[PDB]
């Protein structure tokens, strides 16, 4: 399909942005508990792995979870 295709270039480009966030949060969950840099570890591997495959859904799910770990983070640091 000729959206499918447009899509694909969607994800890939929404998650590298979001993997170009991890250092940043990496740094700031320095001090915190290490549950929260190894899920952006865990996450940053899975992210990686989706982009090199190029499977659309792969990279639909880490896209998420960065999302989700990112913001954690972002609650943590805010109190």
């Amino acid at each position: 399909l000729t959206e499918s295709q447009f899509h694909d270039k969607r994800i890939a480009e929404e998650l590298r942005t979001l993997l170009n966030k991890s250092n940043v949060y990496a740094l700031a969950a320095g001090s915190l508990n290490p549950y929260y840099k190894r899920t952006i570890m865990m996450n940053e591997y899975r992210a990686k792995a989706a982009l090199k495959k190029n499977d659309f859904v792969s990279m639909a799910d880490a896209k998420v979870a960065l999302e989700k770990i990112y913001k954690e983070i972002d609650e943590i640091i805010n109190r």
